[PDB]
């Protein structure tokens, strides 16, 4: 059994030359993903869309849309928890839950990614309110904040409360990339990419649309 702490401390310490060597399958280097400027040929530069399984990406952090336990569950939560290994769920076990509209840290472990930001959005039953599109912009802050003060200069996000948690994507991108833009606005120069990951055609043809809007 590995332990998480010692993982952890092992992993951390490791470049990237060194963590490509133990790599158990195929991954997305960062440069392999084209800046919003480079596709469309500025804050342009610094943000992406990525339409693939957000596990391959080799980021300083990917965002996991997490459930109040952080134990893991379904969807795309649990792709990450078995492309990550069971050190993950050991981490989050210790992290004893995570509250809506906020953001814990772990390490990636078996990811190509150095860390998951684990982040819980608001669950709309039914019609949203002003309640679930304040907590869906403190996922998105939370997890930025987590990105400052870890100096992440790569992450990527999924389309947080889409789905089962019954967020309308159209609504759910519009406050994803006005709080983006936001943060970026002020702290531009410590980041290198923002990736929006945008699986679903609708969540793609919804962020392609919005892209120019907020970033040229």
């Amino acid at each position: 059994k590995k332990v998480w702490r010692e993982e952890k401390e092992r992993l951390l310490k490791m470049t990237l030359e060194e963590r490509r060597k133990e790599y158990l399958r195929d991954y997305i280097p960062l440069n392999s993903i084209l800046s919003w400027k480079e596709e469309m040929k500025s804050l342009t530069e610094k943000v992406s869309l990525y339409r693939g399984d957000i596990t391959l990406l080799e980021v300083d952090a990917i965002v996991n849309a997490a459930n109040a336990s952080l134990l893991g569950g379904g969807g795309v939560d649990g792709c990450i928890h078995r492309a990550a290994g069971p050190c993950l769920l050991a981490e989050c076990r210790n992290l004893n839950g995570c509250d809506t509209g906020h953001a814990k840290i772990t390490c990636g472990y078996d990811l190509p990614a150095k860390y998951v930001i684990h982040t819980v959005g608001p669950i709309a039953r039914g019609h949203i309110n002003g309640s679930h599109k304040e907590d869906l912009a403190n996922c998105y802050k939370s997890s930025l904040k987590l990105v400052k003060e870890n100096n992440i200069r790569s992450v990527a996000f999924p389309c947080i409360s889409t789905g089962i948690y019954g967020f309308p994507n159209e609504p759910a991108a519009v406050i994803a990339l006005n709080t983006i833009k936001e943060w970026l606005a002020k702290n531009h120069h410590e980041v290198d990419r923002i990736i929006f990951c945008v699986f679903l055609e609708v969540d793609f043809k919804i962020y392609k649309k919005k892209m120019n809007e907020f970033f040229s």
